[PDB]
Protein backbone atom coordinates (compact mmCIF):
# COMPACT_ATOMS: atom_id res chain seq x y z
CA UNK A 1 0.00 0.00 0.00
CA UNK A 2 1.97 3.01 -1.34
CA UNK A 3 1.18 6.77 -1.11
CA UNK A 4 -1.63 8.16 -3.33
CA UNK A 5 -0.31 8.71 -6.86
CA UNK A 6 0.96 12.28 -7.02
CA UNK A 7 -0.14 14.83 -9.58
CA UNK A 8 1.12 18.11 -11.16
CA UNK A 9 -1.03 20.31 -8.94
CA UNK A 10 0.75 18.81 -5.94
CA UNK A 11 3.71 20.86 -7.07
CA UNK A 12 4.86 24.38 -7.68
CA UNK A 13 7.17 24.15 -10.65
CA UNK A 14 10.03 26.59 -10.86
CA UNK A 15 13.02 27.01 -13.08
CA UNK A 16 13.86 24.64 -15.89
CA UNK A 17 17.13 23.00 -14.97
CA UNK A 18 17.66 21.71 -18.49
CA UNK A 19 16.10 20.63 -21.80
CA UNK A 20 16.81 17.57 -23.93
CA UNK A 21 15.38 16.46 -27.25
CA UNK A 22 12.79 14.23 -25.57
CA UNK A 23 12.43 15.83 -22.16
CA UNK A 24 12.76 18.79 -19.83
CA UNK A 25 13.98 18.64 -16.23
CA UNK A 26 12.33 21.25 -14.01
CA UNK A 27 12.88 22.09 -10.35
CA UNK A 28 9.59 21.63 -8.45
CA UNK A 29 8.64 22.06 -4.81
CA UNK A 30 6.05 19.73 -3.36
CA UNK A 31 3.42 21.91 -1.65
CA UNK A 32 2.46 19.38 1.04
CA UNK A 33 6.04 18.85 2.27
CA UNK A 34 8.26 21.68 0.93
CA UNK A 35 10.52 18.98 -0.52
CA UNK A 36 12.41 20.11 -3.57
CA UNK A 37 12.59 17.59 -6.44
CA UNK A 38 13.94 17.59 -10.00
CA UNK A 39 11.00 16.44 -12.10
CA UNK A 40 11.78 15.08 -15.56
CA UNK A 41 8.93 15.72 -17.98
CA UNK A 42 8.56 13.70 -21.18
CA UNK A 43 5.85 14.30 -23.74
CA UNK A 44 4.10 11.03 -24.61
CA UNK A 45 3.39 11.92 -28.24
CA UNK A 46 6.97 12.82 -28.99
CA UNK A 47 8.16 9.61 -27.38
CA UNK A 48 5.71 7.56 -29.33
CA UNK A 49 6.52 9.20 -32.67
CA UNK A 50 10.27 8.71 -32.28
CA UNK A 51 9.90 5.15 -30.96
CA UNK A 52 11.39 5.86 -27.53
CA UNK A 53 8.95 3.92 -25.34
CA UNK A 54 11.57 1.17 -24.86
CA UNK A 55 13.94 3.85 -23.63
CA UNK A 56 11.56 5.58 -21.27
CA UNK A 57 10.38 2.23 -20.00
CA UNK A 58 13.99 1.11 -19.45
CA UNK A 59 15.08 4.34 -17.75
CA UNK A 60 12.18 3.89 -15.32
CA UNK A 61 12.71 0.21 -14.80
CA UNK A 62 16.46 0.66 -14.12
CA UNK A 63 16.16 3.50 -11.67
CA UNK A 64 13.55 1.64 -9.67
CA UNK A 65 16.07 -1.11 -9.19
CA UNK A 66 18.79 1.14 -7.79
CA UNK A 67 19.14 1.76 -4.08
CA UNK A 68 22.56 3.26 -3.45
CA UNK A 69 23.87 6.64 -2.31
CA UNK A 70 25.85 7.41 -5.50
CA UNK A 71 22.86 7.34 -7.77
CA UNK A 72 20.03 9.72 -8.36
CA UNK A 73 16.94 8.30 -6.74
CA UNK A 74 13.59 8.04 -8.47
CA UNK A 75 11.03 8.93 -5.83
CA UNK A 76 7.90 8.65 -7.94
CA UNK A 77 6.17 8.77 -11.29
CA UNK A 78 2.81 9.88 -12.59
CA UNK A 79 1.32 11.19 -15.77
CA UNK A 80 -1.49 13.26 -17.11
CA UNK A 81 -3.12 13.23 -20.52
CA UNK A 82 -0.02 14.53 -22.24
CA UNK A 83 3.14 14.07 -20.19
CA UNK A 84 5.15 11.64 -18.09
CA UNK A 85 6.69 12.83 -14.82
CA UNK A 86 9.67 11.38 -12.92
CA UNK A 87 10.39 12.70 -9.43
CA UNK A 88 14.16 12.68 -9.04
CA UNK A 89 16.67 13.69 -6.37
CA UNK A 90 17.73 17.25 -6.97
CA UNK A 91 21.51 17.34 -6.85
CA UNK A 92 22.12 20.91 -5.65
CA UNK A 93 25.74 21.20 -6.81
CA UNK A 94 25.30 20.56 -10.51
CA UNK A 95 27.56 18.28 -12.51
CA UNK A 96 31.15 17.19 -12.29
CA UNK A 97 31.94 18.79 -15.62
CA UNK A 98 31.11 22.21 -14.18
CA UNK A 99 33.68 21.70 -11.47
CA UNK A 100 36.32 20.40 -13.84
CA UNK A 101 35.93 23.63 -15.87
CA UNK A 102 35.57 25.81 -12.79
CA UNK A 103 38.73 24.64 -11.04
CA UNK A 104 40.41 23.40 -14.18
CA UNK A 105 42.42 20.43 -13.04
CA UNK A 106 41.90 18.31 -9.92
CA UNK A 107 44.93 17.58 -7.79
CA UNK A 108 45.63 14.11 -6.54
CA UNK A 109 43.59 14.10 -3.37
CA UNK A 110 40.40 15.07 -5.24
CA UNK A 111 41.18 13.00 -8.31
CA UNK A 112 41.60 9.99 -6.02
CA UNK A 113 38.48 10.71 -4.01
CA UNK A 114 36.14 11.26 -6.93
CA UNK A 115 37.48 8.42 -9.05
CA UNK A 116 37.00 6.09 -6.10
CA UNK A 117 33.36 7.09 -5.70
CA UNK A 118 32.84 6.40 -9.36
CA UNK A 119 34.60 3.05 -9.26
CA UNK A 120 32.54 2.22 -6.20
CA UNK A 121 29.30 3.22 -7.93
CA UNK A 122 30.00 1.17 -11.05
CA UNK A 123 30.92 -1.89 -9.08
CA UNK A 124 27.36 -1.69 -7.69
CA UNK A 125 25.79 -0.97 -11.05
CA UNK A 126 27.70 -3.72 -12.76
CA UNK A 127 26.95 -6.05 -9.89
CA UNK A 128 23.30 -5.81 -10.83
CA UNK A 129 24.07 -6.62 -14.42
CA UNK A 130 23.39 -3.07 -15.60
CA UNK A 131 25.58 -0.89 -17.80
CA UNK A 132 25.14 2.85 -18.12
CA UNK A 133 26.42 3.25 -21.70
CA UNK A 134 26.84 6.99 -21.52
CA UNK A 135 28.97 7.75 -18.51
CA UNK A 136 30.52 11.25 -18.43
CA UNK A 137 31.11 14.22 -16.09
CA UNK A 138 27.80 15.79 -17.23
CA UNK A 139 26.00 12.66 -15.97
CA UNK A 140 27.81 12.60 -12.64
CA UNK A 141 26.05 15.09 -10.41
CA UNK A 142 27.21 16.37 -7.03
CA UNK A 143 24.80 16.57 -4.12
CA UNK A 144 24.79 19.28 -1.46
CA UNK A 145 27.33 17.17 0.41
CA UNK A 146 29.59 17.13 -2.61
CA UNK A 147 29.36 13.40 -2.99
CA UNK A 148 28.53 12.17 -6.50
CA UNK A 149 25.13 11.12 -7.76
CA UNK A 150 25.03 9.49 -11.16
CA UNK A 151 22.03 9.97 -13.47
CA UNK A 152 20.75 9.68 -17.07
CA UNK A 153 19.76 6.01 -17.23
CA UNK A 154 17.49 6.22 -20.25
CA UNK A 155 20.29 4.88 -22.40
CA UNK A 156 21.24 2.19 -19.84
CA UNK A 157 21.07 -1.55 -20.58
CA UNK A 158 20.24 -4.58 -18.49
CA UNK A 159 22.14 -7.72 -19.40
CA UNK A 160 20.87 -11.20 -20.27
CA UNK A 161 23.61 -2.62 -29.37
CA UNK A 162 21.33 0.23 -30.50
CA UNK A 163 22.96 3.23 -28.87
CA UNK A 164 26.16 5.25 -28.68
CA UNK A 165 26.90 7.70 -25.87
CA UNK A 166 28.90 10.88 -26.21
CA UNK A 167 31.65 10.63 -28.83
CA UNK A 168 34.64 11.47 -26.62
CA UNK A 169 33.83 8.61 -24.27
CA UNK A 170 32.84 5.95 -26.81
CA UNK A 171 34.87 2.74 -26.51
CA UNK A 172 36.49 1.30 -29.57
CA UNK A 173 34.51 -1.97 -29.47
CA UNK A 174 31.45 0.17 -29.79
CA UNK A 175 32.86 1.53 -33.06
CA UNK A 176 33.69 -1.90 -34.51
CA UNK A 177 31.25 -4.56 -33.23
CA UNK A 178 28.19 -2.40 -32.49
CA UNK A 179 27.60 -3.75 -28.95
CA UNK A 180 28.37 -2.45 -25.45
CA UNK A 181 29.23 -4.33 -22.26
CA UNK A 182 30.67 -3.50 -18.85
CA UNK A 183 33.91 -2.80 -20.64
CA UNK A 184 32.48 0.26 -22.31
CA UNK A 185 31.82 1.86 -18.93
CA UNK A 186 35.39 1.04 -17.77
CA UNK A 187 36.70 2.69 -20.91
CA UNK A 188 34.65 5.80 -20.13
CA UNK A 189 36.03 5.72 -16.59
CA UNK A 190 39.56 5.68 -17.89
CA UNK A 191 38.63 8.72 -20.00
CA UNK A 192 37.14 10.51 -17.01
CA UNK A 193 40.06 9.87 -14.70
CA UNK A 194 42.25 11.34 -17.42
CA UNK A 195 39.97 14.29 -17.70
CA UNK A 196 40.16 15.00 -13.94
CA UNK A 197 43.92 15.13 -13.94
CA UNK A 198 44.52 16.74 -17.34
CA UNK A 199 41.51 19.06 -17.34
CA UNK A 200 40.27 17.65 -20.67
CA UNK A 201 39.26 14.26 -22.10
CA UNK A 202 41.90 12.09 -23.87
CA UNK A 203 40.52 12.05 -27.39
CA UNK A 204 39.77 15.43 -28.98
CA UNK A 205 39.34 16.63 -32.56
CA UNK A 206 37.35 18.88 -34.89
CA UNK A 207 34.45 16.54 -35.51
CA UNK A 208 33.11 13.20 -34.44
CA UNK A 209 34.67 11.22 -37.24
CA UNK A 210 38.13 12.48 -36.27
CA UNK A 211 37.46 11.58 -32.66
CA UNK A 212 36.40 8.06 -33.60
CA UNK A 213 39.53 7.83 -35.70
CA UNK A 214 41.71 8.56 -32.68
CA UNK A 215 39.87 6.21 -30.40
CA UNK A 216 40.39 3.12 -32.53
CA UNK A 217 44.05 3.93 -33.09
CA UNK A 218 44.33 4.79 -29.39
CA UNK A 219 45.75 8.16 -30.31
CA UNK A 220 46.30 10.27 -27.19
CA UNK A 221 49.05 11.13 -24.71
CA UNK A 222 49.54 12.28 -21.14
CA UNK A 223 50.81 15.70 -20.04
CA UNK A 224 54.31 15.87 -18.54
CA UNK A 225 53.35 16.02 -14.84
CA UNK A 226 50.44 13.55 -14.82
CA UNK A 227 50.41 11.70 -11.47
CA UNK A 228 52.31 8.47 -12.30
CA UNK A 229 50.03 6.10 -10.44
CA UNK A 230 47.04 7.75 -12.12
CA UNK A 231 48.70 7.40 -15.52
CA UNK A 232 49.38 3.76 -14.90
CA UNK A 233 45.73 3.24 -13.94
CA UNK A 234 44.45 5.00 -17.08
CA UNK A 235 46.79 2.89 -19.16
CA UNK A 236 45.12 -0.21 -17.82
CA UNK A 237 41.62 1.01 -18.59
CA UNK A 238 42.14 2.59 -22.00
CA UNK A 239 43.06 -0.71 -23.64
CA UNK A 240 41.71 -1.54 -27.10
CA UNK A 241 41.23 -5.19 -26.17
CA UNK A 242 38.06 -4.90 -24.05
CA UNK A 243 38.67 -8.20 -22.30
CA UNK A 244 41.91 -6.90 -20.82
CA UNK A 245 40.59 -3.85 -18.95
CA UNK A 246 41.05 -3.58 -15.21
CA UNK A 247 37.64 -4.33 -13.69
CA UNK A 248 36.38 -6.74 -16.33
CA UNK A 249 35.50 -10.30 -15.24
CA UNK A 250 38.20 -11.49 -17.59
CA UNK A 251 40.64 -9.51 -15.44
CA UNK A 252 38.98 -10.83 -12.29
CA UNK A 253 36.65 -7.91 -11.58
CA UNK A 254 36.66 -5.01 -9.18
CA UNK A 255 38.97 -6.66 -6.68
CA UNK A 256 42.13 -5.96 -8.74
CA UNK A 257 40.84 -2.57 -9.85
CA UNK A 258 40.16 -1.28 -6.36
CA UNK A 259 43.56 -2.65 -5.37
CA UNK A 260 45.47 -0.47 -7.85
CA UNK A 261 48.33 1.48 -6.22
CA UNK A 262 46.62 4.70 -7.15
CA UNK A 263 43.97 3.86 -4.57
CA UNK A 264 46.42 2.76 -1.85
CA UNK A 265 45.11 5.15 0.79
CA UNK A 266 41.40 4.68 -0.09
CA UNK A 267 38.94 3.06 2.38
CA UNK A 268 36.26 1.63 0.06
CA UNK A 269 33.88 0.29 2.65
CA UNK A 270 32.25 3.71 3.28
CA UNK A 271 33.19 6.44 0.86
CA UNK A 272 29.71 7.87 1.32
CA UNK A 273 30.54 8.66 4.95
CA UNK A 274 33.86 10.33 4.37
CA UNK A 275 34.19 14.06 3.91
CA UNK A 276 34.99 15.06 0.32
CA UNK A 277 38.23 17.05 0.15
CA UNK A 278 37.41 20.72 -0.36
C1 LIG B 1 23.81 16.96 -19.27
N1 LIG B 1 22.81 17.91 -18.75
C2 LIG B 1 21.72 18.30 -19.65
C3 LIG B 1 22.50 17.93 -17.30
C4 LIG B 1 23.18 16.82 -16.50
C5 LIG B 1 22.55 15.44 -16.71
N2 LIG B 1 21.31 15.23 -15.94
C6 LIG B 1 21.08 15.75 -14.73
C7 LIG B 1 19.91 15.27 -14.30
C8 LIG B 1 19.44 15.58 -13.02
C9 LIG B 1 19.57 16.78 -12.33
C10 LIG B 1 20.04 18.00 -12.82
C11 LIG B 1 20.72 18.81 -12.01
N3 LIG B 1 21.04 19.91 -12.70
C12 LIG B 1 20.60 19.84 -13.95
C13 LIG B 1 20.68 20.70 -15.04
C14 LIG B 1 20.10 20.33 -16.25
C15 LIG B 1 19.44 19.10 -16.36
C16 LIG B 1 19.36 18.25 -15.26
C17 LIG B 1 19.95 18.62 -14.05
C18 LIG B 1 19.07 16.59 -11.05
O1 LIG B 1 19.04 17.40 -10.12
N4 LIG B 1 18.67 15.32 -11.01
C19 LIG B 1 18.86 14.66 -12.16
O2 LIG B 1 18.60 13.48 -12.37
C20 LIG B 1 19.42 14.42 -15.28
C21 LIG B 1 18.29 13.62 -15.35
C22 LIG B 1 18.07 12.81 -16.47
C23 LIG B 1 18.99 12.81 -17.51
C24 LIG B 1 20.13 13.61 -17.45
C25 LIG B 1 20.34 14.41 -16.33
Amino acid sequence: PQPRKKRPEDFKFGKILGEGSFSTVVLARELATSREYAIKILEKRHIIKENKVPYVTRERDVMSRLDHPFFVKLYFTFQDDEKLYFGLSYAKNGELLKYIRKIGSFDETCTRFYTAEIVSALEYLHGKGIIHRDLKPENILLNEDMHIQITDFGTAKVLSNSFVGTAQYVSPELLTEKSACKSSDLWALGCIIYQLVAGLPPFRAGNEYLIFQKIIKLEYDFPEKFFPKARDLVEKLLVLDATKRLGCEEMEGYGPLKAHPFFESVTWENLHQQTPPK
